[PDB]
């Protein structure tokens, strides 16, 4: 019924700001791919990402990762209004600051240890006011973008100068840290975890609905397995990805 | 990269002030052997020792013992700046006082019971301001050198007169006593102990590094074996040789 067409999903393929979108319809939004696209968040936030094709993606939903999801303050199973517009405009020398408690990881040059490989050939569109994650050297850290000269967004190429700061600042507490564990930090591809998803979807992602309708949601759940098999991950990473408050007895 | 070339290591061969140094390069420092050499400590301290050759020493590191190590306030795995200079100048009648609580071991003549065999044919170079250990008669004790006429150091021969004092004085508490147990006081040549070395090297000899890098050092370690097999030695002698504070529950 003229519905937008966007659902949010975990993305198994491993990418910084890349999206899958269904082949059974490519003509409704009609994006050739690699074309800069809108993403509508909450509260007044938006994001920009690159799109690729998957035979094994659903006609239903959209593979996207944890850095895009946290920026938008979208969650799994959520829906974000989306719109294609193809256009993108280049930008300069994007500017960068440490975010939150994390820092001290880099001594001296910090764009040699971090930036060069990731902005290399990627054309990763990078926004004012978002956080992203660079991995390497046995540590991960995130660089906020406070000031970008062109706006609202800029595609990046290595024709531009390199400005440096490197001084930390406290990130807002309302934000959900990217080190707090979530679905991707749980490995094993057991698929059993998908079973806990079906149980905790409605009760703790949709509280008000159960006062409307008589049904019985499950009160308890036992995880069992020998020690070290990830039982505390599952709870931490269900509570983190659904926004519920995790307690610990 | 023009590195000095000195590393500090346990020395299994049994010697008062003798050092092994690698054959794969003898030409870089170029010491024929038996030649007085510098050793650079910390804080402003230095030492002098005699050098010998080992097929089974590494090109990497340097066999030296616990009396030299405590003087320098070097530790195992540490590195001390070193320099050859061949020269040595003779000295007189070196002067000697008891050190720390230990004493009362010798009644009357104390250089008959102690000195004569060890300064005999050795040419042991002996420093102002260091402690060394003489063994015999079911006890061990150490004689500080407060006053030596020639300086900075003197090689000794038995053409000189013998002065005696024998009255104790408190040794500085900051010092690490030579009776406190360490690697050599652990016997058995199990080589298993080498395994505990690999575990406790980085965590407790290099604390600041683990706040820089994400890794998990081991929190607990179980030693097990029937009683009397040296389990309390291992802990005492890991804590003593690494400088960590030993607690006891
Ligand atoms: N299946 C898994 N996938 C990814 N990481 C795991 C897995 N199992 C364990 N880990 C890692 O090892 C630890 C497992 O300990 P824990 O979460 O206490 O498991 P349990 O609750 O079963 O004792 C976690 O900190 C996690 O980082
Ligand atoms: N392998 C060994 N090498 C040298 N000395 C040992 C050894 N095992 C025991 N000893 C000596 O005997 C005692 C062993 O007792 P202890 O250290 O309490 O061992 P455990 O902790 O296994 O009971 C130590 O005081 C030590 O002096």
């Amino acid at each position: 019924n003229r519905p937008n067409r966007l659902i949010v999903d975990e993305a198994i393929n491993e990418d910084n700001s890349v999206v899958s979108l269904s082949q059974p319809k490519m003509d409704e939004l009609q994006l050739f791919r690699g074309d800069t696209v809108l993403l509508k968040g909450k509260k007044r936030r938006e994001a920009v990402c690159i799109v690729l094709s998957d035979d094994t993606c659903s006609d239903e939903k959209i593979r996207m990762n944890r850095v895009v999801r946290n920026n938008l303050r979208v969650r799994l199973g959520d829906v974000i209004s989306i719109q294609p517009c193809p256009d993108v405009k280049y930008g300069k020398r994007i500017h960068v600051l440490p975010i939150d408690d994390t820092v001290e990881g880099i001594t001296g040059n910090l764009f040699e240890v971090y930036l060069k490989p990731y902005f290399l050939e990627a054309y990763r569109p990078i926004r004012k006011g978002d956080i992203f994650l660079v991995r390497g050297g046995m540590r991960a850290v995130e660089f906020k973008v406070v000031e970008t000269d062109p706006s609202p967004y800029c595609i990046v190429a290595p024709d531009t100068v390199i400005h440096c700061e490197g001084e930390p600042i406290k990130r807002e507490d309302e934000e959900e840290s990217l080190n707090e564990v979530g679905y991707d930090d749980i490995g094993g591809c057991r698929k059993q975890l998908a079973q806990i998803k079906e149980m905790v979807e409605l009760p703790l992602r949709h509280p008000a609905l159960f006062k409307a309708i008589g049904v019985k949601p499950p009160r308890g759940i036992l995880l069992y397995g020998p020690p070290g098999t990830g039982k505390t991950l599952i709870a931490r990473a269900v509570a983190n990805e659904t926004g519920a408050f995790f307690f610990l007895i």
